[PDB]
C-alpha cells in the first residue's frame, strides 16, 4: 500500500490542492510570493549517466524539484527511444534540490510531500506509454497530472473513500499517511 | 583563427571525407573494418543543463563527440530545446570516458571555432545546428563552419585540403 509523508505546512489540505500548487510553483515562483531562486543548478540520474536509483529535477523558474526514487533507466536513442522506465518506488516533491551521487543521493532542501511505496514497475516493451514514463515525464515539465492519477487509484485501492481529495489530515487518520518538518 | 588537430591516421585525407567516415561510422560499426561497439555515456559538464562541455556516443558504434565552450540547454524554457552559448571545439573519435570528459581514441578535433549563438537565435542557432546535427551522427553543419573559418584564414583552404596541406598552411597540427 502507498504511504505518505507531508509537511506539517499541508496539513489541512487535499492531496489535489497540493499538486496544483506545487505545479504552479514549479511554473512561476511567484505562485508562492516571498520566495526566491537560487538552488544550486543540479539533478540528473544517480548514479547516472542515464540509469540509478533516482532521477532527480529542479524547475529553472523556481527551486521547486521532485525525486523519483527507485530502480530507473532511460534509453535515449536506444529503442524504444526516449523512454524512462523500471521501477518507481516514490515521488518526493519540495523545494531546491541537494546532494547527489558523492554525498549519499538527491535531496530537498524542503520536502512538502513525498509518495512511498508506490510499488510502480514499467517494463521496458511499454515504452513511452509505461505508466513510470508517463509519470516522470510530465514532472520535468511541472505536470502533476500523471503523479495525481496513480496517486488517486493507489489511495483508492487502500480504502475507496479516500482519494486525492482526502486531506493529509484524513490520509493520515487512515494510516497511510505522517506528519515531517514544516516546509 | 581555426586551429586543428589530426592523427596521423588521417594525414593523407581530406577534412570532408574525414568527417564523412566518422559520420559513416557513427551509423553503423561495419563501416569501419574489424570495428566493435563496446563502450550509453555523454551529457554535459557539470550539467544537468549547462557546461563547459557537452559529450555524446552513438548507439550504433562507439563512435563519439565532445563540444566545448559555454553552452546552455533551455529544456522546456522559451525558444524550447535550443542548445546555445558559445562553442570553441569539436573534437571527434571513439569511445567516451570521464565526465572533463575525453575520447579514447581522439581523431580529430576542431578547435578556436569561435562559434556563438545568442538564445535569441533557437534552434536556427549555429551553435544549436552544429551540436544537435552531430548527436545523430550528421556532421554536415560542423562542415559547413570548418569550411568557412579554413577560408577566412585564406581562401585557397577549404574541407577539401587534406590535414597535411593545413599543417602546411600553419592550421593544423598532428
Ligand atoms: C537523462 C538525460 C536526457 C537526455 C540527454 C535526453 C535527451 C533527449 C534528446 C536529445 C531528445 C530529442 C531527440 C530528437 O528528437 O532529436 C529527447 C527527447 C525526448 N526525451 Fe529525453 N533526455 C533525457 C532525459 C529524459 C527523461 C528522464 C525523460 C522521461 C522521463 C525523457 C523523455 C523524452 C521524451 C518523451 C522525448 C520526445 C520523444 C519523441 O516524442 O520523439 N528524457 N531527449
Ligand atoms: C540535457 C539533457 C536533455 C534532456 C533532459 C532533454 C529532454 C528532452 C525532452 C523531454 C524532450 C521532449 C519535449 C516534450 O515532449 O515536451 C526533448 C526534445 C528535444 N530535445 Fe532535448 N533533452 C536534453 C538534451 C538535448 C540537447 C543537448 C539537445 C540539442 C543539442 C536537445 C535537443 C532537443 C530537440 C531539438 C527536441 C525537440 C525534438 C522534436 O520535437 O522534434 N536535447 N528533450
Amino acid at each position: 500500500s502507498i504511504s505518505i509523508s507531508y509537511s506539517t505546512t499541508y496539513s489541512g489540505w487535499t492531496v489535489a490542492d497540493y499538486l496544483a500548487d506545487w505545479s504552479a510553483y514549479f511554473g512561476d515562483v511567484n505562485a508562492r510570493p516571498g520566495q526566491v531562486v537560487d538552488g544550486s543548478n543540479t539533478g540528473g540520474f544517480n548514479p547516472g549517466p542515464f540509469d540509478g536509483s533516482q532521477y532527480a529535477l529542479k524547475s529553472t523558474a523556481s527551486d521547486a524539484a521532485f525525486i523519483a526514487g527507485g530502480d530507473l533507466h532511460y534509453t535515449l536513442f536506444s529503442n524504444p527511444s526516449h523512454t524512462l522506465w523500471g521501477k518507481l518506488d516514490s515521488i518526493a516533491l519540495g523545494d531546491t534540490l541537494t546532494g547527489g551521487a558523492s554525498s549519499g543521493g538527491y535531496a530537498l532542501d524542503s520536502q512538502e510531500v513525498s509518495f512511498s511505496n508506490l510499488g510502480l514497475d514499467s517494463p521496458i516493451a511499454q515504452g513511452r506509454d509505461g505508466t513510470v514514463h508517463k509519470v516522470v515525464y510530465g514532472l520535468m515539465s511541472g505536470d502533476s497530472s500523471a503523479l495525481q492519477g496513480q496517486i488517486d487509484a493507489l489511495l483508492k485501492a487502500v480504502d475507496p473513500s479516500l482519494s486525492i481529495n482526502s486531506t493529509f489530515d484524513q490520509l493520515a487518520a487512515a494510516g497511510v499517511a505522517h506528519a515531517t518538518p514544516a516546509a
